[PDB]
């Protein structure tokens, strides 16, 4: 199995382009992160930030998470990111996504030794 760390990166990290250029790039990143396999994951985000920077929230500000659990993190700054969300023109495995771009702060779920984020909360 992938470790909680690493299912992390592969969901969520794009540092490769600053921002979405297309609207078509969820479909694109969806695909090529093997989010469209089984079934069509219906929202996903991707921030468009260093792994370093991302990895820095978990030393920020600590913040509850909505089911309660207080290992939530909320950067500092606003950071560039991508969700991706499934239209209703939507059927596995035919996969359409919506891509809204914005700067926003993360909220992650961090864990473990080295203590990283380990799910993607929200947005703000
Ligand atoms: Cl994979
Ligand atoms: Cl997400």
């Amino acid at each position: 199995k992938e470790t909680a760390a690493a299912k992390f990166e592969r969901q969520h990290m794009d540092s490769s382009t600053s921002a979405a250029s297309s609207s078509n790039y969820c479909n694109q990143m969806m695909k090529s992160r093997n989010l469209t396999k089984d079934r069509c994951k219906p929202v996903n985000t991707f921030v468009h930030e260093s792994l370093a920077d991302v990895q820095a929230v978990c030393s920020q500000k600590n913040v509850a998470c909505k089911n309660g659990q207080t290992n939530c993190y909320q950067s500092y700054s606003t950071m560039s990111i991508t969700d991706c969300r499934e239209t209703g023109s939507s059927k596995y495995p035919n996969c359409a996504y919506k891509t809204t771009q914005a700067n926003k702060h993360i909220i992650v779920a961090c864990e473990g030794n080295p203590y990283v984020p380990v799910h993607f909360a929200a947005s703000v």
